[PDB]
């Protein structure tokens, strides 16, 4: 299995209050469902990812990423936002992230497609 | 199908030589390889995404993301990128990116773990 | 005088420990030193900025940023960071910034020259 | 004087039709002004930044950042950006940048306060 496959499995929550439900798979897959808490969403969208299934045993996170389109049967805000940074195990696991979300946009719009942030969630 | 499944499926280049091979699901998935010309990387890693498959039709770009974690049978660089980006069509067809590279590393470094750039891929 | 002027003008802390000294002009400048608690850096370093003199007054934080060049008596790390934020007022008073760190290197590693990340500073 | 006093003083283009004018100071400083040609802007604002005053001799760039708080006599925006970036010499010179736009929002907005993107600038 990935070394931190069950570490990594179920859900998580963020700081705004959204929820990111993901499964590791042992090939380093992640999949699973995000549901934000701002923005122009609504109900879950589909999430998709990687992460290192053989991370380094010195201490150190295990790296991983993954995309929403916020595309899903309710609505369409035309972006995608992706999320690459860690996991941290211990007693309070943590996965610490920046994230990048662009929009789509005409070309001469392009200089302000793209929104920056940071999320940090938790098992609680 | 999606509107530009048949658009963003194929093989794209960057401006470092890399090689970005894609398919785009009907589902607004990303599934492919991606093969570095630069850093810890050797040979194709799995990359896997999503994308807006039904753009605004005002001739904004269609917005997409993709993960790839750098570990495969040949190396582990205990590291994930995500590109957040869009695709833009035409007689010289482009998505335009911006990535984070997010290395796993321990807590006392976790201030210099992610890098930030941008990458423009074409089809030539 | 900017309206916060002296909200902003004392010695700040962020979350790694380091010491963010800087004086708010009425004209919109900001100066000080910086002092990191982390990477290749030794005592004080100059800073130069800018910030909203006459922010709105509907609850928004006040945009600010600055640059530190990581270069003094003592060192030279052949670098430089910007911090770019907002400075929200009250009993909790914080400056909260993402920044990015560029690195001078050479073109064929530029694609590996720019660090992101984020920091909170607190008047405690 | 700086090694790249003279190289980096004068006016320069980014991509946008933006203008930024500069003065490096033998002691790191820059100061100036800029113009942009996108955006809630007008007319000319005030700029600082600093940058490597001693860089390496290997060929690597000369790191450099800067900030604009986007408030003139004409408009105010509620918004600085930060640029950081090399300055890189040659018969094509060129400062290389990665930039943070932050707008002033309420604290329910945090999270899309901050825009990522790439200028760059060049003396023609
Ligand atoms: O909301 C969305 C989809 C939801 C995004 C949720 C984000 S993911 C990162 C973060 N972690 C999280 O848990 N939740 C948030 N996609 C278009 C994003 C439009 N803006 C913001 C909201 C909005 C809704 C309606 C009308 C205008 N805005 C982005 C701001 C912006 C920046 C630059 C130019 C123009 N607009
Ligand atoms: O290379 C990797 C995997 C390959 C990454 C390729 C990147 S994706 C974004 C971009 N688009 C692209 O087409 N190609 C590049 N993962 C660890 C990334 C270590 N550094 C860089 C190289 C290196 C190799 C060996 C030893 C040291 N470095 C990152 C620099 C850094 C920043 C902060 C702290 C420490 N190190
Ligand atoms: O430390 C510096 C100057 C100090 C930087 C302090 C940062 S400002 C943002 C943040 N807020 C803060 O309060 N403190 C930190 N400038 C070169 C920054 C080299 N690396 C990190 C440390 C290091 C020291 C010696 C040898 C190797 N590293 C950056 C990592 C990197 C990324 C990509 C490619 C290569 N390296
Ligand atoms: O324009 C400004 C000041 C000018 C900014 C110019 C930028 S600097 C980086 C770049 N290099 C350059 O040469 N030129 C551009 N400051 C508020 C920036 C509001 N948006 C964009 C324009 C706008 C004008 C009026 C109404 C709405 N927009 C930012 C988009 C955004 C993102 C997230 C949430 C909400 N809005
Ligand atoms: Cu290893
Ligand atoms: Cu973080
Ligand atoms: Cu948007
Ligand atoms: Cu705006
Ligand atoms: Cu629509
Ligand atoms: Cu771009
Ligand atoms: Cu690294
Ligand atoms: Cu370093
Ligand atoms: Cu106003
Ligand atoms: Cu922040
Ligand atoms: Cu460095
Ligand atoms: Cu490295
Ligand atoms: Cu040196
Ligand atoms: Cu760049
Ligand atoms: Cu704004
Ligand atoms: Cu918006």
């Amino acid at each position: 299995m990935g070394r931190d496959e069950a570490g990594i499995t179920g859900t998580w929550y963020n700081q705004l209050g959204s929820t990111f439900i993901v499964t590791a798979g042992a090939d380093g897959a992640l999949t699973g469902t995000y549901e934000s808490a701002v923005g122009n969403a609504e109900s879950r969208y589909v999430l998709t990812g990687r992460y290192d299934s053989a991370p380094a045993t010195d201490g150190s996170g295990t790296a991983l990423g993954w995309t929403v389109a916020w595309k899903n049967n309710y609505r369409n805000a035309h972006s995608a936002t992706t999320w690459s940074g860690q996991y941290v195990g211990g007693a309070e696991a943590r996965i610490n992230t920046q994230w990048l979300l662009t929009c789509g946009v005409t070309e001469a719009n392009a200089w302000k497609s793209t929104l920056v942030g940071h999320d940090t969630f938790t098992k609680v």
